């Protein structure tokens, strides 16, 4: 009923992805693409100081939200206007462009 | 020119996102859906076997790769074909979305 997944490295990816069908998981023990976006995060919060809200939720503490928003990767960013969903932005985004998809809502 | 990033949990999330412009960053310390996923792969591995390969990569240890197939966010599956990249699902599925795109390419 299962079997193990084989682990690919640097030192043999093109080696093991080569001919046939493959399907590779990209996964981390921690999350590096969150560690990355943060301080982003934090100067877009300074950046827009009084015009839109910056805030965290984290998916494993908080199982409830997480289902509710259908959050499959992280990062996931959910632009909210009054309350309702009203953009995403899957994974790390240099500070440009979550700027331009914050100033398409305001 | 940073800005504390304000906590959001299951209990006040209502309290909190209610009014104006609001981005939530989904985010974790562990890949809680890189686990969720993980025990799925090894069942379609299974019922793949002889078919297709299924492999993983701990983006982490491995920056190569990692940088090459543009991983921005965690899990991220890449289907690829005689070395080639030709389907990419990003977060968690369940197995029969999986075995369809799979499906696609065999
Ligand atoms: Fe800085
Ligand atoms: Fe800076």
């Amino acid at each position: 009923s299962h079997m193990a997944i084989v682990k690919v490295t640097d030192a043999d990816f093109d080696s093991k992805v080569e001919s046939g069908v493959q399907l590779v998981d990209f996964w981390a023990t921690a999350c590096g693409p969150c560690k990355m976006i943060a301080p982003v995060l934090e100067e877009l919060a300074a950046d827009y100081e009084g015009k839109a809200d910056i805030l965290k939720l984290d998916v494993d503490e908080n199982p409830s939200t997480a289902a509710k928003y259908e959050v499959m990767s992280i990062p996931t960013l959910i632009v909210f206007k009054d309350g309702q969903p009203v953009d995403k932005v899957v994974g790390f985004q240099p500070k440009e462009n979550l700027a331009e998809v914050l100033d398409k809502h305001l």
